[PDB]
């Protein structure tokens, strides 16, 4: 059964008594139960948002033309283009959950030292030669490069060369605005350090596998990893390919390699709201059919092949985007072999035990 | 500095080629960062609920009349008037985590066995001889006690004599309606289980201070006390208030008697995303000004006085209900010995660290 | 296969070069593995303990006569009667990880406050009017109060009757000796504080089910509850009875109910290396076999009954106590209904991933 | 005040009747607290073991000879020179928690597929080309490399090359044997596997730092890195040095960099029973004077210096090993650039909250 054919009992006498205990209510900002517990509490997830997927080169054309029209500056505060959910009603939200951007940063520009308790990423699909200072930490930015700047973390943008730079921001500010949860503060209009070390201090402690310096013993609620550098995470994609064609456990699922970005001190997420992943689909691989809770997020790094969403298979290339928003059914099918990176809302859902997975062979 | 005055450097020159960007923005479901950073991210939480009273005469007043008017039933599945915060734009959401609602059960009537993925409690402030059945155990109710019904677990409310019976629900509806999480099942019209023992099984296994069961060594996520019953509640309170006397660390702050209902198998919250808590103040006593993010609400269970919110006192009565968004600063007054019950997000706020707490004098 | 008949390839020629590196081992502390493998790296525990069983009236004799010869007093701090295992070579240890003891204490007489880092634990089979201080709270004790004394806690004992009081101590005190461990220091030799209060500060905090005091929102190693009530755990122990009656799951096994002693802070063990339980069998109940990681220790609280330990039945009565050293086949079998208390080394074992346990039926 | 100096009040006249009750306590298998408490409960850890220093050239020696006279087998299982501590009753225990031993392999020498529930580690400060198989999975050996074996994986060693190796084994025997918890099995007398690949799955799976495969999102008690190899452990003790030099916080005190080697999946200890550390200290650094309960054990990896061991300064050579038993006051000199490794059993005084800490400047 469901809330389209059960049986209504309660529907009360129109009657001119009932009118004016309706007219009651609003006053004193009642709203009585009965007449909507089907919209309040689904058979299952039902979003406002809506699978959708924005086409790379349609981004780049808008994110070159705004480095035209307008500067980075202030107010502002970033030239970044957010991916709106036509589902939800006008928001800059990809996802109840999550913000999604494409930022441009011009030839020698630079963005200010600010924080705030909402949780980001940087994730660079194309570009080189930009600087994040984290804390007072430079971090360099290049392609394939997830760097990390968790909540109450000062953080600003320096561009050292003569080109542009894409990136693609993710926050839980649709969260964090929802549940009222945001903090904000200033800092510097210059980058705090405008040095331009090749690696990080955070990288140089925190990057040797299976280590941990003695001065760093207190875990943290979110990674001290600065960076996760494209080249560990595709040596690890694929020596999971590699151990298949021997035989041994590795992939997920079969030509199915993918990694998990993690807090070193826990084994955990990255951040408390953001799941980071990437993915790595051996060409002719068409992944069995799943239904999360929560909404998940997949930019197209290198390859090329296709989503399913809703039964309507959509074809993908390199740097598109799509967002599946909780509970709907999506699959991915690889043409070539198809490198994806992927963020979600997961971590919330399972902190607070709300998650639930159906997959299709099982 | 803030968002209403920092310079804002980005702000584009109008011309033909910026409006057609901008019309091309629409089309893309792009939203440009620039004209917006500040409502997306503000200095600290600005909540769009705000602070109310409802007044339980009131209350009261309206759940009688729709006792008369209309029965419980099975579309609408309970005869429960919802506080709707005039600031959440319509939505029967007392703060936009949490339904706060007043139930009435009327002589010899019945609720019919569902589930949900949302979390639920009960509180009766006034009534007697009503049962919920919670996976098939019938959880007798009664003026003070806390009844949990925690997410996925079948439960329907018969009630056993000719009085009516008034408790608060209290859910995490609004949280997981707009995070997408919510699951919903049908179960019986008649509750499963007619019988009425004084106590629950749940109760007879679990209520044994410090002792556990060895057929559960298991945790939960929720917790498997069926019932917090007025006495333990009463008692704890008035220790609390003894040991104060006998010069004794107990209370939380100088005449000020709190406990916090707990999952037994962890010592943690209640439900995953609802904690609640119960304050016996001394007349007399006056709370140091708090500051914390997300919200809570509160019902006055017994006794007279006052809330501050952002600097205005309204006086309280037996029954009366308030909500303080996040960060609205907050004080309670007691007048005679007031005792209250008290529900948060916090555990959400908590799991995620995104709590913070300002207190006047420190 | 096994030590016992596995062939042994390394034995070295027996040469004078042979003897003169045997030699030079000795001098260097160098000794060779090859000799030993088997001793050092059994097939199954094969402890040196030995099961053993302490008849009551026997320990009550001598306790009695203790209590003639021998005051109670400073350099030997308790009149206490610790139970050796003969099979741990003149070691006052019941195994190789508890000690067990009888304590007896004569009218007016008093121990002195005390603290040291091993983990203590009281428990009273017979007995009245003996309260214990713990860092300055008087705590009552009575038959079939478990008191606890967690490591580092000031702890003394003042007898308020003419009457004598006997009890049992456990501790880890054979653990923390072999381990280096061991911590110790003064405090008086009154008590600290001669009050007699029915109830001490700690149960009146901490013993209302289900609640916790928000003054007590930080989580313990050890546990707060000063005092498990006789009380208490008779009513847990007969509800999980009439459940069963009922139809309903509550006994561990069938006939056989059961609790342990938990901290509430974090529904974990009473203290880091001390696991304490008690019993009730049904008469006629026979437990399966069970062989366990680590010692127990159990004294026969009420009634008649049995214990098969490798095979061999002894028959027991009240008050008499005997030890299952790691990995012997136990089980338990009650004539009429049989109250045991029970204690081991078990957390340990858990903590570090050494337990393991086979079970009859299964 | 301590048990050296305070008053002994119990000691009883020595009359007839005493002796008796003497008899009567030896043939019941009691005894008395009073005559010992002292003995049994110390002022603070006062180890049986010893501070000792093996001298390499020593072990060395006796290892190659060991290499003539006998071979390696099946009963012996290794030819392994096991450290025995003075102070511990003619036992191979270099302390009374861990076993620590020299193991020589020589050429084309091969040992057989075993399981222990022990926990077992493998320290290379010279030699190569030997490979360890670990659950199927082969692990080569080389100078630096730590390799795990932990409790109850199979595991036995191939030697390919005309090559002798020299390693160290580290092991929880001592511990496993006296708190009766050790289990053991047979596999087969060749290793499972000759293969010799140059990287063993589970570093091909594991050491991407910040990365987790999502075959692998289960945590685990002990580590699946097989190998921790000289090349991170190196470069990560450079780094720590490097930030140093640069004005940055990294070292764990002025010019002494270190590291944990740990259980990615976790963060924590790559054992339950034993943490490694590596330690690199500058030319000139002499450490804090530290007591800490529980033993530890330090190979000199590279370098000259000297340790202090109850004020006793003995110098240091590549190679040789020393043990730090429960609460002896230790410090370390380095006279050039001084590499060491480290083993310890806190993970086990911390599970059991019995770790402290004394440093000498605070
Ligand atoms: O700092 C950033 O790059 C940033 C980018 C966004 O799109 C939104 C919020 C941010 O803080
Ligand atoms: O079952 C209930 O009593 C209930 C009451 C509400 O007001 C909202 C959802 C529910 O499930
Ligand atoms: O304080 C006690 O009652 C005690 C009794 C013992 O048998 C051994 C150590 C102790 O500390
Ligand atoms: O397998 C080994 O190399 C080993 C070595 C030892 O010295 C003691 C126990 C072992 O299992």
């Amino acid at each position: 059964l469901d809330h389209e054919s059960v049986t209504q009992a309660m529907q009360p006498k129109d009657t001119p008594e009932l009118r004016a205990l309706y007219k009651s209510f609003e006053e004193e900002s009642i709203i009585p139960l009965w007449t909507q517990l089907g919209d309040l509490m689904p058979i299952h997830p039902k979003s406002k948002a809506v699978p959708h997927v924005w086409k790379w080169s349609t981004l780049l054309r808008l994110a070159r033309k705004s480095g035209e029209l307008v500067p980075v500056g202030r107010g502002g505060e970033r030239r970044a283009l957010g991916l709106a959910n036509p589902g939800l009603g006008g928001n800059a939200y990809i996802s109840p959950t999550m913000y999604a951007g494409i930022q441009y940063l011009g030839p020698r520009e630079t963005a200010p030292e600010h924080r705030h308790s909402q949780n980001a990423f940087r994730f660079v699909v194309e570009g080189e030669g930009v600087w994040t200072v984290v804390n007072g930490d430079p971090v360099r930015m290049s392609r394939g490069d997830l760097l990390l700047t968790p909540g109450w973390c000062f953080h600003g943008h320096m561009n050292d060369t003569d080109q542009p730079m894409a990136w693609i921001d993710g926050l839980d500010i649709p969260f964090s605005q929802q549940m009222d949860v945001g903090f904000f503060e200033f800092g510097s209009d210059r980058v705090t350090d405008y040095a331009t070390p090749n690696f990080s201090r955070g990288e140089r402690l925190w990057c040797h596998p299976g280590l941990r310096p003695l001065s760093g013993l207190q875990n943290t609620v979110a990674s001290p990893i600065g960076a996760y550098r494209w080249e560990f995470t595709d040596r690890a994609l694929t020596e999971q390919l590699l151990l298949e064609d021997e035989g041994q456990p590795a992939t997920v699922a079969p030509g199915h390699a993918a990694i998990r970005y993690v807090n070193p001190t826990t084994g955990g997420d990255v951040m408390p709201t953001l799941r980071c992943e990437f993915h790595r689909l051996r060409a002719g691989t068409e992944t069995a059919t799943r239904n999360e809770v929560g909404s998940t997020v997949f930019q197209v790094f290198e390859g090329a092949g296709a989503v399913v969403m809703n039964g309507e298979t959509t074809k993908l290339e390199k740097g598109d985007m799509f967002v599946v928003p909780s509970w709907v059914p999506w699959s991915l099918q690889a043409e070539t072999q198809f490198d994806l990176f992927r963020f979600s809302d997961a971590p919330i859902m399972e902190a607070l035990s709300f998650m639930r997975t159906k997959i299709e062979g099982q």
